[PDB]
DNA sequence: ACGGGCCGCGGCCCGT
DNA sequence: ACGGGCCGCGGCCCGT
């Protein structure tokens, strides 16, 4: 489990702390330990950087949509591309591929993190 | 709504075992989980008003995992919490006794927890 | 195996 | 909708 996070942290970008990071992958790392196809499709899509369609990557969608790391909230989807895609990421630049089937837009039960089922837009 | 003068009567009846802003937050937080029970509350204030004059229904609330209730950053257990409060404000651990009358008290090992502290009675065991 | 810590996050309510 | 601080249950680890 140690080994999973460590080898995700070492695809983070300079978008937050070493510290945020680290919290924000136990977080989502522990979520999926009973999932364990969802959990290998992120850590083939994150340390290949989405060389291959990869499966939806879903997490439990709180009451007010937001996740809270490190005394921050933020939508978790968003949290997780800016983590290891686009560190200068804000606002509404996130559009889901058509591929995805749990993706924020979508208002399911389960909402899709993997930052590879995103692709970032103009404003 | 409605809830300021409940809490406020309640209030009147604590013994000086905690702060007035403990007291406030144990009050309000046992309040809130009784609104939707209008029998049970209004069971808690006959009570608690007429220092258990009268035999009261039990007075409960969703027992947590751990058994115990957290109020303004402590942790305790919560028929100890609200005894302590009303009762007896020097109270420590295992000196209390469920009444006979009580079907919801903590030893019972139920999903709900009377809290109510006319339910119990002080022991030196 | 308790208690007694604090400690992060969801549910919560209140401010630009 | 935001961006906080808010408190508490659910976690966890620490001294007995
Ligand atoms: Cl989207
Ligand atoms: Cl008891
Ligand atoms: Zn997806
Ligand atoms: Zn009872």
């Amino acid at each position: 489990c140690l080994s999973i996070v460590h080898s995700l942290m070492c695809h983070r970008q300079g978008g937050e702390s070493e510290t945020f990071a680290k919290r924000a992958i136990e977080s989502l790392v522990k979520k999926l330990k009973e999932k364990k196809d969802e959990l290998d499709s992120l850590i083939t899509a994150i340390t290949t950087n989405g060389a291959h369609p990869s499966k939806c990557v879903t997490i439990q969608r709180t009451l007010d949509g937001r996740l809270q790391v490190a005394g921050r909230k933020g939508f978790p989807h968003v949290i997780y591309a800016r983590l290891w895609r686009w560190p200068d990421l804000h606002k509404n630049e996130l559009k889901h591929v058509k591929y995805c089937q749990y993706a924020f837009d979508l208002k399911c039960d389960s909402v899709c993190v993997n930052p590879y089922h995103y692709e970032r837009v103009v404003s």
